């Protein structure tokens, strides 16, 4: 048994070319009001093995938490005491850490620790989690930001070429735009359906942009388009609103990507706040947490479909039969900031004809930090 | 109308003399496992007026959030747009901020902004909040850390001299110590009652040290001592456990000091998770938040008794009739870290014969950052 | 600090020209059976400052309550002890005052006291409440009393010129008129939609004219017209009926304008009696009360849209992000009695292109009692 | 059939000798803060018959409501259309009348109307209500205001002479007095039990003086004294608090004397807010209302024991088997104001050996307004 030696946390700033977003083009929690980054966490053991974790939420602030509070707790420990290390981090920072910065920092560390275990054991992380429950992993195409109709329609037609069985689009108007914005929203769902048809699934996303009232009034209007779910209609604090909308059984409500810890997600599950749970492993508390969340969701038969198409999620999805598909979009330009991971890591699979797959023999998470794009980054430590 | 010019956030490290705690001497969320600081936030307007905020949770990490994310949002704004500024901070950081680091940073800023408004208006903050609902504010004596019986008994006898009508003590044993620890806990409640008697109230505190199971078994055993409440028996994430214990109606359950945002506390209230709500204004989201929380709690007739005896809480308590007493302990040595505020600020009232009071004429929060103890501090910016 | 000196309460009787209403033209709580006035309350401090409050419910009887019970309680007090004064009035009259006459009298007094504070502090009331959360305040056009189809249609077309994004109309038939009245009601919703279209919102009002049974049967029939809410289908005492209708999720149920006190409204909110809360500040208990109600509603994410387009409501709406629009109608003749305020006060903004706004610099409520129409009034004291 | 001709409403002010109350001597809704009158309403028909109603809440303000709004509605009507007249008053004033002043005014009028019907029909009101369900009516002794122990004990011993099977006392300390006040309260319950013993019932009254929190903590402490109920622990608005305390099943909670209308009381009943309902007929809406309330309470098997020992309650109690006892105290001096009725009316029975009775042959309510005490009254109209 080798022990954790060091924790190297870095904040990556995109200095490369960018495409400024447009009007809309996605509703947001800030709508009611009038540098793109990523974080890497590399954990190395005395024997030189290195595990890679990451986070995207408030990277500099998360790095300061990892450096000051979490790194010192894991140094000199066996990675295979992961549950104990998770608990140690969770309880030592509980006062301020149980959601937000703390739990995100914990995720990045825990992710690295799992990469370690797989590398130390010569096994892909998914094997340690239960192994192969699926031949390959279907994905749904997740982009279709709101914009002019012809623009959105052309995007749908292009995406269609790679044979997805499901698609997700974003809304552009909310409560501030009243009924006219409702009509604009509906026009765009309509336009996307015209291209992709009704032999595929269409999911809708509000990104915390709406509210309980607007959502209750909009819901009946969405039925004709047969959406598979409506994601984050309300702000993440408004769990009672989630339950209320979900219990209406008009369109399945989804969320969780802004929820933290095992208990946090347990409460969304038990209270029937979501029909689909979409935590991001690099937020929710790491694989240690997500593994436990997956057991709960499975037992309640609430589908888990993690936010984000990355390895830190794909291995979890592979190992659990109640995780049937993953979120995906291919490597395009930097426009929103969530694409940054494709320029920092090598190893994230590319979907082909609606599927991607994991290698039975690649140890750990199967990612490495890459050189290819150092030119477009300013990296701080 | 003058506008916010700058935000000056500093982390204070106690380098002065200290008294190392002992066995026990308070249960803790970390019990299941096998420098003292404070933060100041000074907001200054174009006309030189300065408002003082503060926080105690993870100060360096909170300062990094204030500096990077929150300060830039309030600069160039009217302090009297406080609700808008609160909302701006809350929604812009919602993804990662709604509890923990984010909401704590927001609290420190919001507190400064309220100090400003009172100074700008030549009114004590409590007047802006509704004014004087009480002749003076009764306090309960909040120390009595767990230790040898004679030690605890001597502390009680000393405290007794200042005529408190209520006292709170801490437990020293939890789930790990089984029945023997239960007996040790009960001996100490017993010992304190022997000194203070049954013509006063005794509150008990676990500081997240216990759990749902242990607490259910302990509750019947506490009845004979007539405790007024049992504070934070479980970890802050375990809200369902809170509800379950509270609904037993054996001893009133209290908590909230590790809860964040208006909605966070609304849920503790509506779900009957606590019989007494004890948020700390320098965590929960500032006075803007605490004012709204107080309205909810009042309407539900759940007493609000903020965690901590400081001005950032006392003004709130003065202005609302459902806030009947405050937490207090006088200026003693530095032993735990929570005493640090008495060496950084002047203006926090001292209880005399169980009461303290606010000045009808002192503008703002009535505190200032002091020189007296610069010798015992290393202050970083 | 200056103290309250006097309270001057007057009842205004319209002696000017009037337009007698017609068949229908609005359902009413009295349908099951077979002088227009307003009240002013002027509170003056020792230094000559005067704050203006008002009420419209049973003015002579409300004046007698203010004069005998409430005025004497506030005289010689600091306006900035408003919360204490509110509590004093509320508890001293609780036995008979907690709703109806008492709470209405309290509202008028409390409103004056808030006008004072803003004037004393040289700030618009909304700044003291949290400040500017909105660029301007959208309004919905609130008239469209029931009548002949061409009449209603012409009103809609005229209103349309001022560019409202939402409209409210009144029903003319209820339970007594059975299915034929249902058809008459539906014809009129139909007729209004023909003019205004489906790119705007249409709200419907029953003014306590219907009942639980009739409403349950009517609800499915209203769906095709996509109404945004149905206001006061039942009498204000029938809160269980409200909950039952609201939980059907057929059309959002609204109400509250006949509800009183913070707790009164808290119960409508917690019990899910309304989807939209519409208290009138000059009934519900004044700004002191409405401010606390707004915090509760916001936390539950129940939109607050006060009954009546006046300053006593607009400032509240400006200061809270969960208050997104206000009720409005422009100055027309005296026909119903609710128009009387436009002839008594100057300062109530006029909506232009669907919006109105508040002045960042006008202290207090920004209203004054006017001379312009003394000719059409007989004023008693 | 003769028709209502006039309504004569008068306010009686006691100018006679009085005994100023003392420290305590009863908790009150105003405790949290730091002329005695009665109303008569005489309704006369075209044939000279006169029915007598009354009220005690805010008499001048109630008279102004009766005079302006309610009298005009009943003039020229048959008294035997009482239900229609009740409905007419209730709905015409609903906006402002459904509780408080309005419903109290309605009570006084409705009471007169019932006196009329009995006189017109040559029957005691109780016969019209269902007749004699009891041989006589047991009463409980209702005084024992809080004071020095020997004083309270001497009162109990005196009362004991008239052979009551039940007694009610008032508490003198509340939330402001903390644990010491709890001990003072308990001493007095103890002292009263020492005199009266445990072969009788003891009821306790707080008169809205306590709160939900204090009451939950006090309840276990009251068990040893075997109280039959605890009356109005919280303010009348706090119905959720009532339900919560009542559901604890520690001591039966009672209330309702500050509740109004049939629906108001229905909600206390259905929601299990009280174990005993104690409306006062001269508040709750008159006999028309109380008759309907009695049917509801009976069906739910919630005992009805009206507040106040007067004819307006006794007839109701006689006619319903679920009304087993009445409140009583004999004619003593004027000290509190609630004794005033004994100096205004003749006909209210006097309890002897714990019982009083109604005359099978006396028409109407069996009361008349008396001359005996005109010397001690200034009567306004």
């Amino acid at each position: 048994m080798t022990k954790i030696k060091s924790v190297r946390t870095r904040v990556w700033n995109w200095t490369g070319p960018t495409v400024p977003p447009t009007g809309n083009f996605c509703t947001n929690a800030s709508d009611v009001l009038y540098f793109h980054q990523w974080l890497t966490c590399e954990v190395e053991t005395e024997d030189g093995t290195v595990g890679i974790g990451n986070a995207a939420l408030a990277p500099s602030v998360v790095k300061a938490a990892i450096d000051e509070w979490f790194a010192p707790l894991v140094i000199g420990e066996d990675p295979f005491d992961y549950a104990y290390l998770w608990e140690k981090m969770y309880r030592r920072s509980h006062a301020w850490g149980r959601k937000g910065i703390g739990m995100t920092a914990i995720s990045a560390v825990d992710l690295a620790i799992w990469d370690l275990m797989g590398k130390l054991a010569g096994k892909p992380v998914f094997k340690l989690l239960g192994g192969r429950t699926k031949e390959k992993i279907p994905v749904y195409y997740s982009k279709l930001y709101s914009g002019p109709i012809d623009v959105m329609q052309a995007e749908a037609a292009e995406a269609q070429k790679n044979g997805y069985s499901a698609y997700k689009m974003r809304f552009g108007w909310g409560p501030k735009d009243g009924m006219d914005g409702m009509r604009e929203n509906l026009k765009r769902v309509e336009a996307v359906r015209e291209v992709i048809g009704y032999d595929v699934d269409l999911m809708l996303e509000c990104y915390m942009g709406w509210n309980l009232d607007y959502t209750k009034r909009m819901l009946p209007k969405l039925v004709k388009y047969e959406p598979r779910w409506l994601e984050e209609p309300v702000i993440a604090d408004d769990v009672e609103g989630y339950r209320e909308l979900n219990a209406m059984n008009i369109v399945p409500i989804s969320g969780g990507e802004h929820e933290f810890s095992v208990i946090g997600c347990k409460d969304l599950i038990e209270k029937k706040a979501v029909s689909v749970l979409q935590y991001d492993t690099n937020r929710v508390g790491g694989i240690t947490a997500a593994q436990k969340i997956n057991a709960i969701a499975e037992a309640f038969q609430v589908p888990v479909i993690p936010h984000a198409g990355q390895m830190h999620n794909y291995h979890l999805t592979m190992a659990n039969a109640n995780c049937m598909i993953s979120e995906y979009f291919p490597v395009f330009d930097v426009e929103v900031g969530n694409e940054l991971f494709y320029y920092i890591f090598e190893g994230d699979p590319e979907a082909v004809d609606g599927f991607l797959d994991l290698d039975d023999d690649t140890p750990g998470l199967g990612i490495e930090i890459t050189d290819k794009h150092l030119k477009h980054f300013q990296i701080t430590e």
